């Protein structure tokens, strides 16, 4: 569940974004993953996952939601810094 799903989706969303320049597909893979989180931590691993990446992923999503109001990719370059930061850590 949580660490695995985020590592697979974030690869996929970046494939869509950086490889296929597809912002709608990127937000489509990502947004359901942001939703399961709303729930909140509840298991040992979901509690440590939330503690290192929760604040970070919440912030990425707000640059994505800042984007939808500005149409400016700088917002998305900012989202992906945080996204890739989480991804490095979910593999180390």
């Amino acid at each position: 569940l949580w660490h695995e799903m985020w590592h697979e989706g974030l690869e996929e969303a970046s494939r869509l974004y950086f490889g296929e320049r597809n912002v709608k597909g990127m937000f489509e893979v990502l947004e359901p993953l942001h939703a399961m989180m709303e729930r909140g931590p509840q298991t040992l691993k979901e509690t440590s996952f939330n503690q290192a990446y929760g604040r970070d992923l919440m912030e990425a999503q707000e640059w994505c939601r800042k984007y939808m109001k500005s149409g400016n990719v700088k917002d998305l370059t900012q989202a992906w810094d945080l996204y890739y930061h989480v991804f490095r850590r979910i593999s180390k």
